[PDB]
């Protein structure tokens, strides 16, 4: 795989967005997946519905948050998701409205990456596109984050409570990293980004629940 890469270079990242006081970081982090394999497939990129998925997946628990492997199923059974403009964010949980003319991608299954295994990780963004990922985002160090290779000792790996998003992964100053989408706001980190230390032990958990979607 390259040493490094990043999918912004390549078109296949929409802009940051806000989640707001909802628990949708899942449905942030699934439409991130499915934006950028729809890039992948068709050359062009569309904001997808993160509250078509909060609304509609069943199987989570929308503003109480979800699992981002159950997203993916139901865009598959679906036969869709939604763009945003068809079914736009409203930061609150719905009876599902989803209407399939505003159809703008589809998933046709997932994988999931063998738990806490940062290679495999690497593996799957260099061949993939970006992969959804979930953290520890607990500790005022992560909130706090502005430049560099982010890094706590405190970070639990076992206390996954984040839902993000790995559009590459590299290195700065010698310190591996994964490049890493959040959905709080571009006003939060680096323009809404942070640098997570890679091959750090698994740091606070990054390899332990990814998946990536298929269309
Ligand atoms: N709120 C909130 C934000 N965090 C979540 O959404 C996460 N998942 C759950 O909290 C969860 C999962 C599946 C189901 Br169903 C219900 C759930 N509350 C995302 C994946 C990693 C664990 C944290």
């Amino acid at each position: 795989a390259p040493d490094s890469v990043d999918y912004r270079k390549k078109g296949y990242v929409t802009p940051v967005k806000n989640q707001g006081q909802c628990g949708s970081c899942w449905a942030f982090s699934s439409v991130g997946a499915l934006e950028g394999q729809l890039k992948k497939k068709t050359g062009k990129l569309l904001n997808l519905s993160p509250q078509n998925l909060v609304d509609c997946v069943s199987e989570n628990d929308g503003c109480g948050g979800g699992y981002m492997t159950n997203a993916f199923q139901y865009v598959q059974k679906n036969r869709g998701i939604d763009s945003e403009d068809a079914y736009p964010y409203v930061g609150q949980e719905e009876s599902c409205m989803y209407n399939p003319t505003g159809k703008a991608a589809k998933c046709r299954g997932y994988r999931e990456i063998p738990e806490g295994n940062e290679k495999a990780l690497k593996r799957a963004v260099a061949r993939v596109g970006p992969v959804s990922v979930a953290i520890d985002a607990s500790l005022t160090s992560f909130q706090f984050y502005s430049k560099g290779v982010y890094y706590d000792e405190s970070c639990n790996s076992d206390n996954l409570n984040h839902a993000v998003l790995a559009v590459g992964y590299g290195i700065q100053k010698g310190n591996k990293h994964w490049i890493i989408k959040n959905s709080w706001g571009e006003n939060w980190g680096n323009k809404g980004y942070i640098l997570m230390a890679r091959n750090k032990n698994n740091a606070c958990g990054i390899a332990n629940l990814a998946s990536f979607p298929k269309m």
